[PDB]
């Protein structure tokens, strides 16, 4: 389901909270994050604690799996899927539908060190920003009240570690989590049959943090919902509340005209793959260059890194998905961040 | 694995039993199969008996689920995988890798009557057909001896029932037998971990039986086995084997000089997307046009039915598929099907 957000709506879009900025959820993530490896605990821990303290109305989960990798030989390396939910309250859990949203937040073992600066450090703080400016409003409307909550999945094993094309190499923690919550059956007289068919959408964020990023709709099924995503970019445009963008710049969001049966593309294999295999709609929002399919420059190289990420579209970025949750929850009139009792 | 076959190994490809055609499997398949309706059953059984009559050393299986479908109200409509396989004796079948050939047999419901000649009976009678020529051959090649079986399934539920397009419509089977394979562990011991993860290559026939079918390679993961079917077909085409075409026709294979990293098509949506999305190797066979993706012109109207069959091409089919899965299986030197005592 989805709302209709008014200009005034889109103007009180940012988190009371100036000083817990995306730079600074951000920063700790920037990091070498392997599955399996020490770096890999503490970002994990890191935003289970973000959740844990700054939205204690989530409750957090982690799903758990072991595989063998390519260059792990005979032992198992684990992968530790993290999710994160809210739910109306007094619903039955398993009678809701939930926006999820998205992001790997392993990263590439070789090269030794490898930060991964886009991919995906940004598009998960991204997420966490952004869940944080919309957990205000979803109080709100709550208090005043339909049947929708929202969630956030940090995936595990995204990037592949073998040198050679493998079908069974990467997606580790997508495969896993996507392949149990579709055998986690609710009972018979819940609204939703699985974990998996609750998901009402899945939107996935890739490769985002450099500058003049293009954005292809993959999936007809979820092509409306990339036109109301390119919409709100739009208008936000033009109220001039982008950084990274004139009033006249170009739209990120290269196939917004084009008719749901002419959409003609590719996907990219990623980790909405596996959901969609067992019929879950999915948005993958991913830079990519439309037509040869090429990603950023830095990607997959030592120049992926905080030096070369783009602040203000970051900011844009976090601005734009708290757009879209708020208006696919419909929080318009909610999203009124004034404090009382202050002038 | 794989093997290579002799151009004597090429002569000798059909099965002794010329009584038993193609026309002949495909005849009882050619009717009305929707599911959860008498003809599902009747045709349902029709090829399970098949397997147990004239493949006795074949296990058969069945894998039921049920599902609401967009037409079917609060009532779950059942849905029947069918499984046959065979393994190397004295092996742990936990311990086999499967070629896996697929197609599915349940027909469209709309329009009442559809028969789905092309889709996919005679994709259907492809694989039974090839599978009994091969069966002798693995008999002559087991009692000789290495760790590879064969497997084929029919699947149910391809086709969606709604009139508009829906992510969770469609794939009924194929989705809940990835799905179920996916969670059957095999033991510790086991060379393999999952049911699905001992499939070694998955092949789909889809809308086969129209003259001058174009086939494209839609997975680069298996586009070294896609090159290995299209040289069988060139070298069959030569040595004259081939019905439907002269020793100048116009290969099938439109990518066999294509280079893999070179492989720039949009896989087309059917019953390999979930266990491809689940890390199989899939090799896609579907006749549809390599530009705009469209399909035979018979596809989905009533002269999709046994006279717009082309039967030299179905053959063509039958004899390409047995090559395909004798050198997969090694069987070079194993398929000569002269009899003893008989001049
Ligand atoms: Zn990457
Ligand atoms: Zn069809």
């Amino acid at each position: 389901a989805h709302g209709n957000l008014s200009n005034a709506d889109l103007e009180a879009l940012l988190h009371p909270d100036g000083d817990t900025n995306i730079q600074t959820i951000l920063a700790p993530l920037l990091r070498p994050r392997v599955p399996g490896t020490p770096g890999s605990e503490l970002v994990r821990n890191y935003i289970i604690q973000f959740f844990n303290s700054a939205l204690p109305l989530w409750t957090t989960e982690l799903q758990v799996s072991s595989s063998k990798t390519p260059v792990s030989g005979s032992q198992r390396i684990p992968f530790v899927n993290i999710i994160a939910y809210r739910s109306p309250p007094g619903l039955n859990e398993t009678d809701v539908g939930w926006l999820t949203l998205v992001a790997h937040y392993d990263s590439l073992k070789d090269p030794e060190g490898f930060i991964g600066a886009i991919d995906s450090a940004a598009p998960c703080s991204i997420i966490m920003s952004a869940v944080r400016s919309i957990d205000a409003a979803l109080t709100r409307k709550w208090d005043n009240m339909e049947q929708y909550g929202i969630q956030v999945i940090f995936t595990d094993g995204e990037e592949s570690f073998g040198n050679t094309l493998t079908a069974n190499d990467g997606l580790y923690g997508s495969r896993s989590l996507a392949a149990h919550w579709a055998v986690d059956k609710y009972p018979s007289t819940a609204k939703y049959e699985t974990r998996l068919s609750s998901i009402s959408l899945l939107v996935l964020l890739d490769l985002l943090g450099a500058k003049n990023p293009q954005i292809a709709s993959y999936y007809p099924v979820t092509h409306f919902d990339y036109q109301r995503l390119a919409a709100l970019e739009s208008r936000l445009r033009e109220l001039g509340q982008l950084k990274s963008s004139g009033i006249h710049g170009k739209s990120w969001f290269v196939d917004r005209t084009t008719d749901v049966r002419s959409l003609k593309r590719q996907p990219v294999e990623d980790d909405q793959v596996p959901f969609s295999g067992l019929g879950v709609k999915v948005l993958h929002v991913i830079d990519a260059d439309p037509t040869t399919g090429e990603f950023p420059s830095v990607w997959h190289t030592p120049d992926d890194d905080e030096n070369h990420l783009d602040f203000d579209t970051i900011r844009d970025w976090s601005l734009l998905i708290t757009a879209f949750a708020a208006e696919w929850l419909g929080l318009q009139g909610f999203m009124d961040n004034h404090h009382h009792h202050h002038h």
